[PDB]
């Protein structure tokens, strides 16, 4: 339209959050951005090449994960940001009366998606599925339905000839980090960003940078990657091909890569700018 309210956005389309998944896209070109209301229970574990970025908008969540082969659960509350680094298997639980946000991006011709669930809370598998993923919004559902209609579900044994014997590529061992309360950390850090200088929030050891920018501007830029930028404080100006486009408080706004902007940002604004650029890939 484009910037687009988010809160506008979720409070108009969650009528259209659907089971099993109960996810809608915003956006779906180099850049997934994509929304999930609960409840919603998913018993299957996702694994998959490139990174998931969670964020809290309503309510709470619980991110179940297998961290070097052992369980683990991770509560995401309302307000919390979390980046989840790429092969390690999740499954995402969402309560009644949330509302999620959670980003990735388009997959490489060789990368390869996987869907396993396990027997019981143990870490032997007891159904896989293996594919690429094209369409977020609309993949899931058919692999789901296949194993609730299935004779391991029926019964619980695992039958080892449709197993692999080896994932399609190597299981992450690195740990997961602990979700952040984003405002605390704003306020935690808010004179550095008075001051104009862009901070990553994550670091560099990852492929995704989530970047927070305060007051001030910058030169003309063009990336080869899809980018998106959401405005928590204040207000700021895009420019774009002659063409100012002025975001407002909880405005956001994806320039597609290819794309030459500059950036305005006003008083006591304040920005995220998130990019998942895959020659930045952590293997
Ligand atoms: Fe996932």
């Amino acid at each position: 339209e484009r910037p687009v309210r988010v809160k506008a956005w979720v409070e108009e389309n969650r009528g259209s959050f659907l089971p099993p998944v109960c996810n809608k896209l915003l956006h779906q070109k180099q850049l997934k951005i994509m929304f999930v209301g609960g409840p919603n229970t998913r018993k299957d574990y996702h694994i998959e090449e490139g990174e998931e970025v969670f964020y809290q908008l309503e309510g709470d969540m619980l991110l179940r994960v297998l961290e070097r082969g052992k369980h683990r659960d991770v509560v995401i509350r309302q307000g919390e940001i979390f980046l989840l680094p790429a092969g390690v298997p999740h499954s995402p639980q969402r309560f009644a009366n949330t509302v999620g946000l959670v980003i990735e991006r388009r997959r490489l011709k060789t990368e390869l998606d996987g869907l396993r669930y396990y027997v019981g809370d143990t870490t032997d598998v007891l159904f896989e599925k293996w594919f690429y993923c094209e369409d977020l919004g609309t993949q899931l559902a058919p692999i789901i339905q296949e194993f609730f209609s299935s004779e391991q579900y029926r019964t619980g044994k695992p039958n080892p000839d449709q197993l692999l014997k080896e994932p399609p590529f190597p299981l992450s061992t690195r740990s997961v980090m602990e979700p952040m309360c984003l405002e605390a950390w704003l306020d935690g850090h808010r004179k550095e960003l008075q001051a104009g200088t862009p901070l990553s929030l994550f670091g560099d050891t990852y492929e995704s940078q989530v970047m927070v920018h305060g007051q001030g501007s910058s030169e003309g830029l063009r990336r080869d990657v899809d980018v998106w930028l959401w405005q928590l404080e204040g207000s700021s100006v895009v420019t774009m091909e002659g063409q100012r486009l002025s975001l407002t408080l909880d405005d956001s706004l994806l320039v597609p890569a290819g794309t030459l902007y500059g950036w305005e940002r006003g008083q006591g604004s304040v920005a995220l700018s998130v990019t998942q650029d895959p020659a930045c890939k952590k293997s």
